[PDB]
């Protein structure tokens, strides 16, 4: 068994031993996402990263203030500077986010817990891993989100209007997380989501996701995750959603489609 | 009374003493912004001042045109121009928008009133103010807008695709500007806006906005001024939208919200 | 009868005596952009030409690396370049889009036939002109496009999601082209529009736009062609769609409208 550490939980070999929320989410993809087998299985392989995206990089920015390792975010992240010197944009609002954080005590007692905490654990067939923003043992598991909107509702067909926790499938994230630390202390915890937006005036919330919802995601997950591990094991071959940039580069044509293939389905 | 001017309309006393078109929209809204009792109550105290808008100078750098005093309206605003000394894009923008409008015969025909004049009245309560774009005694109030668009249609809740002038509330305006005229003339006007978009070749149009929506925007006025009066009087508490900058910059977190809080309503 | 050739195709004395697709779009319009007879009286006499677009040029610049003539096409359109001297990042992304074109054996099989080959015909009352991408006598006429997204389908009133081939009107296109050939060479040739996409990852496809198709639009097109003709011709006034730059920037106002002007017609 694998003996994680900070600097290597992200790694390929972390990645292949340890299912991830991140991991499942590639394979099951949610409600904002549309899943694609193919993509999880080229990035397990290393034989596609993703171009970092602006967004990712401004909440790494504020979860690596929390922990106290910015200058080497800011070391191995060269591109959030302009080639003049100063911060891009966006991060001159993310330093603005984190001091609107700062200014209110409730909130901040939401992030006092251990920063960066990796657990490990077992479930529906593999070993798991997670790493949580700030946790504090016996009472709580925080997972600091900055995001565009915490109020904006999306519709979702044959569903309707969903709220962004249902929508991204931070509802799984919670469920996970409980599940693990519960497998490691006994102790099962509430989860809440401590937010913040992008907004000009930001927004910030604490947000509990209840247990009931938290309950029905780990029942999807278990559902699921057969498929995932046949795929994962080479046991049979992952499907292409054919609509992320990963399907993309990979395609190679062999045959014309028609209109027919452009409107199937509705 | 105090005697109000040009230099001093705008002022905090000049606010308190007077309600006026735009005072009574933030409190009472459009279809197109939220009412906001706090955010207007900060306004009047002085303790919130907005971010001044690229919409709102655009549209007050042809009303300072008009007017004859652009050069002193370029100096109180500096963030117009560039740090190289170039008019920003949207005022070289603005500037063409002007000479489309210039080479109008009729559209000029509207715009040759009195320019920013100022009158006073009493209505439901209080005193109010109004300052008129182009003021023809005795034949009509036009006021000019720099939008987006004129024939976009948007989309209202139970009430379905509504023009501009409905949506934004110009409705409002109108009846009020006809209604003080009346107090001070006698004579009951029509109002007109004057109307020239951002579009690449810019629309125009002399819009009419007929006495049956003043009348039904008068009486509108007339059901939400009470409640009005309450709040800027300090005989009850101001509600928070809790959706707007101001509502946002003074929040103070005591609380969790939890899922129902963002889906409550539908 | 006028000699063809690529310097002049697009001159105003060749399209006045030709009809040809991209003419008869601008009277009779497609799901995407509304009809305006006006816009395309202006356009023959000369007294409109329209400000250059973005996607246009992208897809000029691939055309033009196919056809060999990329050297003068960058000396004719200069506005492609930055100051600083280098490509606008519009046709660095072009030139990524032509790599991945280029290493797909089977996309560029379609592309290998004659290049921007002009023919001429008759029908329905006028002679026309069509000038093809790609055209492999006797078995293929090959289309290039350059598009925002393939699989984006788009709502058309009373009609549904439509994919982009019906919605942007390619149907006529192709039926048009198929047509001229035939009266040219006496075969009946299937359409394929070889799709690239501007994704930060290009979508390529090779899709067959059916016979089916082609012939429910050349249907249309022979119900329009009257009209059409009559307006051509000066035995009609044009009218304005009122919704265009070139409208706009005729438009000399003589009345009022009113709310009922904005909300004719739901
Ligand atoms: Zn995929
Ligand atoms: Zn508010
Ligand atoms: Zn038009």
């Amino acid at each position: 068994g694998m003996q994680l550490t900070s600097e290597n939980y992200y790694s390929q070999e972390a990645n292949k031993e340890y299912m991830s929320v991140s991991g499942y989410k590639d394979f099951a993809g949610t409600y904002g996402k549309m899943p694609c087998e193919f993509y999880g299985m080229e990035k397990l392989n290393g034989r596609w990263e993703d171009e970092k995206s602006t967004a990712l990089l401004v909440g790494s920015y504020v979860d690596s203030y929390f922990e106290g390792s910015l200058d080497q975010f800011k070391k191995d992240n060269p591109e959030i500077f302009t080639q003049k010197g100063e911060l891009k944009a966006n991060f001159k609002q993310a330093e603005e986010i984190i001091a609107r954080i700062e200014r209110d005590e409730y909130f901040m007692k939401y992030m006092s817990g251990q920063k960066q905490v990796i657990m490990t654990g077992e479930l529906f067939g593999a070993k798991w891993k997670i790493k949580m923003d700030s946790y504090i043992p016996g009472v709580a598991i925080v997972d600091l989100k900055v995001m565009a909107s915490i109020t904006d509702l999306k519709w979702v067909k044959d569903i309707g209007y969903l709220d962004f926790v249902r929508y991204w499938g931070y509802d799984i994230q919670g469920a996970v997380y409980q599940e693990i630390v519960r497998q490691n202390t006994g102790e099962k915890l509430p989860f809440f989501i401590a937010g913040a937006t992008k907004q000009t005036e930001p927004d910030i919330r604490i947000i509990h996701v209840t247990d009931n919802y938290l309950q029905e995601a780990l029942h999807m997950v278990e559902m699921n995750m057969p498929r995932i591990l046949r795929v994962k094991n080479g046991e049979v071959e992952p499907d292409r959603c054919e609509l992320c940039d990963c399907c993309r580069h990979n395609r190679v044509l062999k045959k014309p489609i028609s209109i027919m293939d452009l409107t199937a389905g509705i």
